[PDB]
């Protein structure tokens, strides 16, 4: 509720915090399986297409031994045909790693490349409730720092800032951190974190849903609030009354 005097920074978080956990779970990622084979039916000929492929198919060779694996075989030719069949082997390995939450840097790469299509074009709007874009406002006019960190690639998160249903909103925030900087749920990510800002841990405030991520910031000796909103996972009744939960960014006050 009230910001202790020594936070200078705010740390946020963006599935079930910023966004609906229904936006990312059921728009953002259901759009690359409808999409990816009409994507690269497309765009196969650009250069930033086939490095993709390339990084899918070391990725596949990698998963080669893995149960279920799809496998991105050598074309057997180069004609239409031959493409035809190249492409449906990849759309599957997309898909089949995206069936198990298998997130590796070559689906990653596709996907954000898929991503800017879709958010540059107008297709796509990421989601942001109502009360975060005045507070945020409020909170940088009070002088306060805001920062990022998801587990979604960086150049992804600029893509939903950048696209928002708010419009444009990039220039609220400072900086933005992925899994790059560590796991969310390890305190020596936040360790980092405060390091990259060039703060303490001390002075930043973390919101986040997950109380996974709040136990890890705190054992960082980071400042933690849990947000609440629909859809989210619940609280046991021994979180709710440990961590200080708001269901709203406007109920923060500094
Ligand atoms: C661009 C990808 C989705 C980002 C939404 C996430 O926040 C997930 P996470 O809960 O891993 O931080
Ligand atoms: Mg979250
Ligand atoms: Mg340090
Ligand atoms: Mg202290």
């Amino acid at each position: 509720l009230s910001v202790p005097a020594e936070v200078t920074v705010i740390l946020l978080d963006i599935e079930g915090t910023t966004t609906p956990i229904a936006f990312v779970k059921d728009i953002l990622f259901p759009y690359i399986e409808e999409n990816v084979k009409e994507y690269l039916q497309t765009h196969w000929e650009e250069e930033e297409c086939q490095q993709d492929v390339s990084l899918l198919r070391k990725q596949a060779e990698e998963d080669a031994h893995l149960d279920g694996a799809v496998p991105i075989p050598a074309a057997s030719g180069n004609g239409v045909d031959d493409l035809q069949q190249m492409i449906q082997a990849v759309v599957d390995n997309v898909c089949w790693q995206m069936s198990l939450d298998r997130k590796t840097t070559a689906l990653k790469q596709l996907q954000g490349h898929m991503w800017r299509a879709a958010f540059t074009a107008g297709r796509m709007k990421a989601e942001f409730f109502a009360d975060v874009v005045p507070a945020v406002r409020k909170w940088r006019e009070a002088g306060m720092k805001v920062y990022i960190y998801s587990s979604g690639s960086v150049e992804a998160q600029k893509l939903l800032f950048g696209h928002s249903t708010e419009g444009d909103i990039l220039e609220l925030v400072d900086g933005h951190f992925d899994t790059k900087i560590g796991h969310k749920v390890e305190s020596e990510s936040y360790r980092k974190i405060a390091d990259s800002i060039g703060c303490s841990t001390n002075n930043i405030l973390f919101l986040t849903d997950v109380t996974r991520e709040a136990s890890a910031a705190e054992e960082a000796d980071v400042h933690v609030a849990v947000v609440v909103r629909p859809g989210n996972a619940g609280l046991t009744d021994d979180e709710k009354t440990y961590y200080s939960l708001i269901t709203s960014f406007s109920e923060l006050y500094l």
